[PDB]
Order: structure tokens, then sequence, then C-alpha cells
């Protein structure tokens, strides 16, 4: 998402290919809820 | 990080120099990290 800028869907755009965008926001959000969930098991369980 | 790019190594360049790069995303993030194990920390106790 950094090196490239969304503009509408995809239903417009001939010959759009059609691959996974990565989000580096959303990577370390998702180890950061992981590392979260991990302290909560350490917590009670 | 916003400011600048990063491509490759510090093996390859010549006149590189030893400066920190400076990435509010991770300050931010290390903040939170501290504010939730501090949190934790004072529910256990
Ligand atoms: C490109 O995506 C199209 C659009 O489908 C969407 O994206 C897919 C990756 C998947 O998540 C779909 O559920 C999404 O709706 C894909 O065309 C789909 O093809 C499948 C298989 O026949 C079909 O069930 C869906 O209905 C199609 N989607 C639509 C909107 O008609 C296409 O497969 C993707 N390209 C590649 C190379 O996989
Ligand atoms: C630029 O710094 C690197 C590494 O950072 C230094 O060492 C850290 C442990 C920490 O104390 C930092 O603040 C320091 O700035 C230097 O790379 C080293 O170079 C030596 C000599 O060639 C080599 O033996 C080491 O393996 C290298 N270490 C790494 C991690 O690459 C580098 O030399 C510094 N630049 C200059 C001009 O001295």
């Amino acid at each position: 998402t950094d090196n490239t800028f969304v503009s509408g869907n995809c239903d417009v755009v001939i010959g759009i290919v059609n691959n996974t965008v990565y989000d580096p926001l959303q990577l370390e959000l998702d180890s950061f809820k992981e590392e979260l969930d991990k302290y909560f098991k350490n917590h009670t369980s």
C-alpha cells in the first residue's frame, strides 16, 4: 500500500489482474493482537 | 522513514554514514507496548 494508490473499484479497468496487496500496518496489528492474546492467556490460563 | 526509502545494505554505498532513522509508527507502537505492560502489571498486583 506504500507504493500503490487506490482509485475506485476493479470493474472498470480493462486488463486489471488481481493479486494480494500487502499492508504492513495490518501485519503489525495482527502481530500485536497475537501478543495481546498471549498476554491474556498468561493472565487467566 | 517517511523522508527516506530503504534499498540494500550498508556494504555497497561509498560514503554511507552512521545515523538513526526515526520511525514514528514504531515509536507509538513501543509506547503502546509499554503502556499495556504497565496496565497488565498493575492489574496483576
Ligand atoms: C479475481 O477476482 C474475481 C472476482 O471475485 C472476487 O475475488 C476473488 C479473488 C474471490 O475472493 C471472489 O469470491 C470475489 O468475489 C474472481 O472471479 C471469481 O471467480 C470465482 C470462481 O469461478 C467465482 O465464484 C466468483 O463469483 C468470481 N467473482 C465474481 C465477482 O464474479 C477471479 O477468480 C480472481 N482472479 C483469479 C486469478 O483468481
Ligand atoms: C555504523 O555502525 C555499524 C554498526 O552499528 C554499531 O555497532 C552497534 C553494535 C551499535 O553500538 C551502534 O551504535 C554502532 O554504530 C558498524 O558496522 C560494524 O563495522 C565493523 C568494522 O568493519 C564490523 O566489524 C562490524 O561487524 C559491523 N557491524 C555491523 C552490525 O554491521 C559500522 O562500521 C558503523 N560505521 C562506521 C564508519 O564505523
